[PDB]
């Protein structure tokens, strides 16, 4: 679930989700177009694909577990769904810890207009 996810990221990075990803750059948050800008953005890029890939899951919304072992997130087994979504969401809030060094406060609230290019998944 979003809400879930938001608490992975937090674990991760130490940024809260809201604000610090729920609208940067040109992909994290609601909606997505365009040439991501930086690495984070890509991380939200692909976790866009990846919540794609499951057409008939309900990321959002749709509740997993997981624990950690020696550090590491292990999703734990529930629904299909559930354990797919939790392997996106962990990926992404991987990918946040491996570009924090990147992160740019300018690309938060990034204007829409802005988000010029193509990608495909
Ligand atoms: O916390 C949220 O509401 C969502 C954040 C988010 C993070 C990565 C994405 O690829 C899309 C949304």
């Amino acid at each position: 679930s979003l809400l879930e996810f938001g608490k992975m990221i937090l674990e991760e990075t130490g940024k809260l989700a809201i604000p610090s990803y729920s609208s940067y750059g040109c992909y994290c948050g609601w909606g997505g177009k365009g040439t991501p800008k930086d690495a984070t953005d890509r991380c939200c890029f692909v976790h866009d694909c990846c919540y794609g890939n499951l057409p008939d899951c309900n990321p959002k919304s749709d509740r997993y577990k997981y624990k950690r072992v020696n550090g590491a997130i292990v999703c734990e087994k529930g629904t299909s769904c559930e354990n797919r979504i939790c392997e996106c969401d962990k990926a992404a809030a991987i990918c946040f810890r491996q570009n924090l060094n990147t992160y740019s406060k300018k690309y938060m609230l990034y204007p829409d207009f802005l988000c010029k290019g193509e990608l495909k998944c």
